[PDB]
């Protein structure tokens, strides 16, 4: 209902999230990295497969034009474009829409969402896990300020390989549900633009602690036309789908980088001890129901 939709109290929660865009914002922006504008529409995106997080669904398309232009899974392909065009640091709030089913309506999933998503050229996992974890720390100690609560503590979180976790606990989620701090889980196979050296995946997700879930993701980049094409083709993808960015790669502009999305719901929902991410959002947006503002 539309009216009980605008009656809910959110006001402590925005005043929460206000502080958490200011911090990550000036954040990036002292670091020395470009602030760039979204792209909503393109004739490419963010394939979200093979993805083990993934449904591998298709994403909104419309004609624009008379031309198939797809909505932004996410906009990996245009920082790749940004780093080929020398700007070296670049960071977008980003809005993702991604039409996953009820299953995933989970308490940490929404259609459409924001991350904070930023590329460096040249830059290793370690030096982007280390750039998060400078990040999370200092956050973590306003938001206790902020809410006159206790955050996790630790500076260097714990490290597991992907294929562990699955022997371990199963699931990404059964890990979260069972530790106290945020967590890295890497090396995961996925999508063609992540860097794959002999069978590891220079790649990580970090993971909230008490159940919460995934927070961030990213990895070291594929660069060479050769090796990109070669990907795409053992997936199954349609190559035709790509065309520009291939042309790009082809033409060898593509460069060594790495990166991270961080989604700016999730955070909030953590920082407030939200149950659903539905209750941090204005205008919620839950898998598999279309909402009705
Ligand atoms: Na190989």
């Amino acid at each position: 209902n539309a009216v009980e939709i605008i009656s809910r109290e959110i006001s402590p929660t925005l005043d929460i999230q206000t502080k958490i865009l200011e911090y990550m914002t000036d954040f990036f922006v002292k670091e020395g990295f470009k602030w760039l504008l979204p792209v909503i529409i393109s004739p490419i995106t963010d394939p979200l497969w093979p993805d083990p997080a993934g449904e591998g669904m298709e994403p909104a398309e419309v004609e624009i034009y008379g031309v198939k232009m797809r909505l932004t899974h996410s906009m990996i392909l245009h920082k790749q474009l940004a780093i080929a065009m020398g700007l070296k640091k670049i960071f977008v709030l980003s809005p993702n829409i991604r039409l996953e089913s009820r299953q995933k309506d989970d308490g940490r999933h929404a259609y459409e969402f924001t991350q904070l998503d930023f590329e460096v050229e040249r830059a290793k996992m370690e030096d982007i896990m280390r750039l998060i974890e400078r990040l999370v720390y200092g956050l973590f100690r306003k938001a206790e300020e902020w809410t006159g609560r206790e955050f996790p503590k630790t500076k260097r979180f714990e490290v597991f390989e992907y294929s562990e976790v699955l022997e371990e606990f199963g699931s990404d989620e059964k890990a979260s549900q069972e530790m106290e701090e945020p967590f890295w889980i890497i090396n995961i196979p996925r999508e063609f633009y992540d860097r794959e050296v002999d069978g590891f995946w220079r790649n990580y997700d970090l993971i909230l602690p008490y159940g919460y879930g995934e927070v961030a993701s990213g990895g070291e980049r594929e660069w060479e036309y050769e090796k990109i094409v070669a990907k795409i083709r053992k997936a199954g993808l349609n190559e035709d789908s790509f065309r520009p960015y291939l042309e790009i790669a082809k033409a060898g502009k593509l460069k060594p980088s790495a990166g991270a999305g961080i989604g700016v719901e999730r955070l909030v929902r953590f920082i407030v001890g939200a149950k659903h991410i539905a209750e941090v959002q204005p205008f919620p947006r839950i898998p598999g129901i279309p909402a009705v503002i």
